């Protein structure tokens, strides 16, 4: 009915899905793989985003960063690995993605992921926040924590894809 | 290929935080179920049937989304409609201790289903049932926070 209506997003039945996952990731871990995977079974397709400039120095470059994800995560058909420089929200809208995934941890960030999705709802009122809880064994892992594990060689070989454990492991002398 | 969703809840009644967590959810998936608990462990002021009939009313108008009562694990109400995803909407810092740990066991009961969480609009992130219910108990204006076929239910129900 194109002649009449290109259409609209809302009561008019289900859409096609494009996720944005926005992160650091500095580096994947396979917290950040299950969460990216679950996404995926549920959306057309899924962009993992690597900020390039955060606030905090990281250990590994963008070019690392993005090259590591796309090797993780090279098994997964309906996923993409992308570096930005932006709001998540501009970089949504000029990947012409409808959803974002956000992992939810702890208790303590909730408040501020409510706030940052009524930012998003502002900035892009046609994106929306989806909201993943990590798998149990990866509730108590982060990038921070492994990195300091491993900086005084305790064993993190079972939160980190082969790959990453390899870079990590020359990243620390 | 398809998705379909359920989203549970005691919906006594549904309000217009509800309808707004349905209608973006029935966005995203290709089909969304309503999935009214039967016998919550709490007497409800509206029956199942009521209920039921209340949310069909303020959920016509979108076409993937049907309503239906449950009485059983939510795992299994899940498998026998086969569903692979559950929608839960997350208000308040309270609710999602619990509904991790609900989560989790979900996990463990059924690991094809997956739990995903929406937040409220801005607009009713302050409304629950019991809060409409307990302002409209002693004369509130709750016109703004409910479907009219809910509010003269409740009006109804008070009088």
């Amino acid at each position: 009915m194109a002649s009449m209506t290109g259409g609209q997003q809302m009561g008019r039945g289900s859409m096609s899905t494009k996720a944005i996952y926005p992160g650091t990731f500095d580096p994947i871990t396979n917290g950040h793989i299950d969460i990216i995977t679950r996404a995926a079974s549920m959306f057309d397709r899924v962009i993992l985003a690597i900020a390039a400039s955060p606030s905090k120095k990281p250990m590994f470059d963008l070019e690392e960063r993005v090259a590591l994800a796309t090797t993780a995560l090279q098994h997964l058909p309906n996923v993409e690995v992308m570096g930005f420089s932006d709001l998540m929200a501009n970089f949504a809208r000029a990947q012409q993605a409808n959803i974002l995934i956000r992992g939810l941890r702890a208790v303590a960030d909730f408040e501020y992921e409510m706030q940052l999705a009524h930012m998003n709802r502002h900035l892009m009122p046609e994106l929306e926040s989806v909201f993943l809880m990590p798998s149990k064994e990866w509730s108590f892992i982060s990038s921070s924590l492994v990195k300091e594990v491993a900086r005084h060689a305790g064993d993190v070989t079972h939160f980190l894809p082969a790959n990453v454990h390899q870079a990590l492991m020359e990243k620390l002398k």
